[PDB]
């Protein structure tokens, strides 16, 4: 059969994923633009990444179909075409790692996310790490290449000139890079980081929520045993249990309801160091009421908080593992092309749709923040109205 239709599809199929690309992240920009919520500090990472998803449809989709006809050019300029795919990918890579971060940072201090993350430090951070993007993604450009040992016959049989080479991705990219330096260092190893940073988010979330739950034991708990006391100190052994777990609990109306919790504690408190059994009982009873009208308020709004603090982690990680499922069979193959000469090279038809599903990570990612965000939702639908 002829080269160039089994080639119509996979051109066809390539656009078809360009135009998906820029528009849906075209959409998560003018979002963030727009709504005064969305304009925070994950989300400039998240149009950090939705700028890599445009530029693969606008040049890296485009250039991939290019390197598919193996057309003639000098073996830097082909070299430039090949790696720059290279670029973006590494830019994402740090987007998705800064994100986790972020939202381990939220969770794990929050008194302190304020005072450590602001909106010029992450600009610059984005900075360094498209600078640095540039580099890991170009390095092949400064010496590592296969131009000193072109292929000649390829070349001839085109007819490309002195100099020029047939233009295609294994022959100018070592695959020692693509192995070594590319997959394991520069994508692996910040996987598995993704991976140790999602496991402590949920570790240090659901430790939070045996405490919330401790301590609303220890203020029920110890009430039945003032309720059923026989002596004075019985009662300062349920109390004094109370009082200190009121006041690890806290850790305006959130202050003036363990103003007087911690008060009524200490309205009985006082009598039973006197010696008074009854009246220290009757004191307790108090604080019935006022757990009903203010720590049950602060039990529901802390579950609350850290709920969705786990659903928009959940969400985060969801595009960490898109990224890894979609990036991965392109990976492989580069690792058996390399370490197993006697195996014969993986096909055609494999590596277009290895290629294909390698760009699909630009489109997916703006249906998860639709699906998961409710922000994010929102604003889309106004945009798309008007
Ligand atoms: C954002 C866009 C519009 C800016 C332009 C970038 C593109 C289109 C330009 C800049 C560098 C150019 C490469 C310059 C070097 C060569 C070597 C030659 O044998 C074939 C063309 C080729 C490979 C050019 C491809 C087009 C190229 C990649
Ligand atoms: C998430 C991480 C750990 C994924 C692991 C991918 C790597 C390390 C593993 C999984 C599949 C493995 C390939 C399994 C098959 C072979 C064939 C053999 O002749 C050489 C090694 C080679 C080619 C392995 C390379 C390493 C490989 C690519
Ligand atoms: C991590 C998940 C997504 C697994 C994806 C499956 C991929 C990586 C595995 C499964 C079947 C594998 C193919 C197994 C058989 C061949 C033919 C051989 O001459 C070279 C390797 C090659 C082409 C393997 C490529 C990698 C392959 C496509
Ligand atoms: C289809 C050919 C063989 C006739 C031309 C060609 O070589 N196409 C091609 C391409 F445009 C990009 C890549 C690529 O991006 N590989 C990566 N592995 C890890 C990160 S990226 C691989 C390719 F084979
Ligand atoms: C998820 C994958 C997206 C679905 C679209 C798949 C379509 C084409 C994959 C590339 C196949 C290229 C054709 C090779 C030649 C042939 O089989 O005729
Ligand atoms: C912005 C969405 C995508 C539309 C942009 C147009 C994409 C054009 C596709 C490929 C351009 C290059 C085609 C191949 C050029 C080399 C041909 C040759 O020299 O034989
Ligand atoms: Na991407």
């Amino acid at each position: 059969a002829p080269p160039i239709m089994g080639s119509s599809v996979y051109i066809t199929v390539e656009l078809a994923i360009a135009v998906l690309a820029i528009l849906g992240n075209v959409l998560v920009c003018w979002a963030v633009w727009l709504n005064s919520n969305l304009q925070n500090v994950t989300n400039y990472f998240v149009v950090s990444l939705a700028a890599a998803d445009i530029l693969v449809g606008v040049l890296a989709i485009p250039f991939a179909i290019t390197i598919s006809t193996g057309f003639c050019a000098a073996c830097h300029g082909c070299l430039f075409i090949a790696c720059f795919v290279l670029v973006l990918a590494q830019s994402s890579i740090f987007s998705l790692l800064a994100i986790a971060i972020d939202r381990y940072i939220a969770i794990a201090i929050p008194l302190r996310y304020n005072g450590l993350v602001t909106g010029t430090r992450a600009a610059g951070i984005i900075a360094i790490c498209w600078v640095l993007s540039f580099a890991i993604g170009l390095t092949p450009m400064l010496g590592w290449n296969n131009c000193g040992q072109p292929k000649e016959g390829k070349a001839h049989s085109q007819g490309c000139g002195e100099g020029q080479v047939a233009c295609l991705f294994e022959d100018v990219v070592p695959m020692n890079y693509m192995v070594y330096f590319n997959f394991f260092a520069c994508v692996l190893v910040p996987l598995l980081l993704m991976l140790g940073v999602y496991l402590r988010i949920f570790a240090a979330a659901r430790r939070q929520l045996a405490d919330l739950e401790d301590n609303w034991e220890t203020l029920n708990d110890n009430l039945k045993v003032i309720e059923k006391a026989d002596n004075a100190a019985q009662v300062k052994d349920a109390l004094t249990k109370m009082r200190a777990a009121a006041l690890d609990a806290q850790k305006k109306d959130f202050r003036h309801g363990f103003d007087i919790l911690v008060g009524q504690i200490d309205d009985a408190l006082k009598l039973a160091n006197e010696g008074k059994v009854k009246e220290a009982q009757a004191a307790a009873e108090q604080l019935k009421t006022t757990r009903n009208a203010y720590i049950q308020k602060y039990l529901e709004r802390a579950r609350s908080t850290l709920q969705k603090e786990v659903h928009a982690a959940k969400s985060a990680a969801i595009i960490a593992g898109l990224f890894a499922l979609c990036w991965l069979p392109l990976h492989i193959i580069n690792c058996f092309t390399f370490f197993c000469p006697d195996c014969s090279h993986a096909p055609l038809w494999l590596m277009y749709l290895a290629i294909v599903l390698a760009h699909t990570n630009s489109v997916v990612n703006p249906f998860i923040y639709a699906y998961r965000i409710r922000e994010f939702r929102q604003t889309f639908r106004k945009i798309i109205r008007s």
